[PDB]
């Protein structure tokens, strides 16, 4: 008696103008990743990626094993030896490249990397390199007929300019893709997306201050003439010179008969201040990303007392970002770098980081203090204090920090 | 401003320590927390096993659209227990509707859609609710979500015209508006009227051209009588009440800047109420379709389920939490058993000060015995 | 065996090698960033 | 594989003209690479700010 399978295709997220989830015709095709391109150029949103990517990076990577049994934390062992997990999230090259990946994906909505193995020094099968495949190079995604990814399908120009490939086809289980803030019908959206009216209101300010500022400041030149002086004259000659003179030469002067009048033209009011309403949508950019504290302004004019409080309101749009990483490494990755080497493994390790949401340090230091002087007396300080840490509740055992029993693995010689 | 609100609602929820609490303190109940423990892939982080973070998605398409669902598939595992295989998502934008008995009670979801690649369309499949995990946002007991959504329309349309509207305003400001006045003599077509129609065209265009007249010919910029209003603090507030609208109770739009309360975390405290709220809706929902349908075929006499629920964050104490947590270790420390004596201290501990040290996890425990 | 897939050039419509922009391009791209070292 | 390169020594001695060398020989900084082995500066979404200042 065998169980019934999925019943259910996965089906694109598409209802009458909105189809596979874009509404805006601009934005749809693969002409909408030229706007995001485009976007990258802008100085605040480059501010937030490096932000948010290296907020990302920093989360203290390490590697939970499947259970507490020793056959997983040793399968474990192996994958951190693989990425090189260390205390800076450093790594073996492959793992920073993961990265760069992943904010391709950030960036565009989806990317890709072909996973390639090599033979071990010690017989097993170890990760080669991850090629890098951008979302520029994708044609399309293939599917089966359940509406599950079988393969990609690539176009591009291979670099250096060799040869243009055309059409090639790569399964689905060669690969590590991200997607960026999938539904659920396995399509990706630029994180830039919501950014992008901010952007745009941004550029055409700009272009109005700029020529505001040219009239307020220089003034526009009029000169009042008799009726008798036409084009071409000696006299027309002159009234041009003065008009580009007070505009270039404002030390020049003028001199006039008294049939003639000079002026500049009567704004009747002071320049608009359009300045709060720039910052507004240039800062709304990175607001649009999920950051949570205004990166135009920073740390200048009168705010907040507590700005980390902002700061930890931001780190729960990164951390959903670290979630998302740490998934396509979980689902892609390590099944591939575990299962050549043991064909019958059920589970797997699992990619994962430290939550970083308050500062509690000053107490955990003090409670780790508190530990430390009950175990004192102890024969052997180290298990005893690690069996204490265990039996902790949760809140106070997890602002203690992670007690890494994979990098003991590793780490013994 | 939705999708920033939207960042932190979402993430919030997934951040919120998710765990397994066991039907009762029987072996057995215990075990079976453990054995849905290990479904999910229940960590530190809430990163989980796939399905895990699948569920979420599922229901944030319900917070923002009313509702959402999944089918949940089961397969044979390494050990001859049914085990989850997948949750296939299921779009509000692909159900036609939802199917019930003649007491009003859902029996089924009819789908129509595409197939992701374009292969087929399908039309009319109906889908048994008990092969399913359904979310529904706000429902008011008639099993009708809503939309988190709707009560910020309003603010989101004015926002839109406000914009409009600005830039309107900030263009006749910024440049001017010219005219010029000229003999009734002018006719259009003579070079004259050509000269006139680009000393108004070079005004907006070449402001440093500067403008040669004659006598009988004025230009001006027309009087608006006062200085452009300021706008912004009405757009800002309809723009900060999209978020207001979403029960968020701190300004999304102005963050940290500006004159401030100087408690900013207790508006993040007042939000936390609306949150934990989401959270519930979400848990509600796994405990009742999709951890029965884990259970029973594995233990077909179960009458009592293990719960998926989370930590409650509401206020920061944990600096004096911490504290309490030193004086308990430092009164059991002579002990030749320090871990079992503090977890019976704990559990004895009236209900605001054991709850603070954070949550005796026993399924965990059992999960992590070697 | 190795890859199955080349490295490929990040290009796509006026995008060429990562840049749109001309005056960025190419060699003359580093006269503007070499000349931008003299602001303070 | 390699890199191409082309100057003057530092003196005035002379030109050098497609000199190849290895990858194998050197060490190859590169910025904000995407993935593809192209670098990027650093200082370009700075540009339009350094010309509009």
């Amino acid at each position: 008696p065998k169980l019934e399978g999925a019943s259910v295709p996965v089906m694109s997220t598409s209802y009458d103008v909105v189809v596979d989830r874009e509404f805006d015709e601009l934005l749809q095709g693969k002409d909408g990743l030229l706007v995001y391109h485009k976007m990258l150029s802008d100085g605040t949103v480059k501010n937030a990626l490096n932000y948010i990517f290296g907020r990302i990076r920093s989360a203290k990577w390490y590697v939970e094993p499947a259970s507490t049994d020793p056959e997983d934390i040793a399968i474990a062992a192996f994958i951190h030896a693989q990425l090189g997990i260390d205390d800076a999230s450093v790594g073996k090259y492959p793992f920073g490249r993961l990265f760069a990946i992943y904010e391709n994906a950030y960036i565009y909505g989806m990317a890709a990397g072909e996973i390639v193995l090599t033979l071990g020094a010690d017989g097993k099968l170890i990760l080669d390199k991850i090629v890098p495949i951008h979302p520029f190079n994708i044609d399309e995604v293939l599917y089966d007929e359940e509406g599950g990814p079988k393969a990609l399908k690539l176009s591009g120009e291979v670099k250096g300019g060799s040869q243009f490939v055309s059409g090639l086809e790569i399964p689905i289980w060669k690969t590590v893709v991200f997607l960026h803030n999938d539904d659920g019908s396995f399509t990706g959206q630029s994180a830039l997306r919501a950014a992008v009216p901010h952007w745009l209101a941004k550029r055409a300010l700009i272009l109005l201050i700029n020529h505001g500022l040219e009239r307020f400041m220089i003034g526009v030149p009029t000169l009042t003439i008799p009726k008798s002086v036409r084009q071409g004259t000696k006299q027309w000659e002159a009234a041009k010179e003065i008009v580009k003179n007070f505009v270039q030469k404002p030390r020049h002067g003028i001199i006039l008969p008294d049939d003639w009048k000079f002026d500049t033209v009567d704004l009747k009011s002071a320049m608009p201040d359009a300045i709060p309403y720039l910052t507004y949508h240039d800062a709304g950019i990175a607001r649009a990303l999920g950051i949570d504290f205004n990166t135009v302004q920073l740390n200048m004019g009168v705010q907040a007392i507590n700005i980390g409080e902002f700061v930890s309101l931001t780190q729960q749009t990164i951390i959903s970002l670290q979630r998302e990483f740490a998934s396509a490494v979980n689902l892609y990755l390590i099944p591939k770098l575990v299962l050549p080497n043991w064909p019958s493994a059920t589970r797997f390790p699992r990619l994962t980081f430290e939550m970083e949401e308050r500062n509690d340090f000053s107490a955990a230091a003090n409670l780790m203090g508190m530990l430390i002087n009950a175990v004192k007396d102890s024969e052997d300080i180290p298990t005893e204090l690690k069996a204490l840490i265990d039996a902790l509740p949760s809140k106070m055992r997890r602002a203690l920090g992670v007690v890494d029993e994979v990098r003991e693995a590793v780490r013994q010689p």
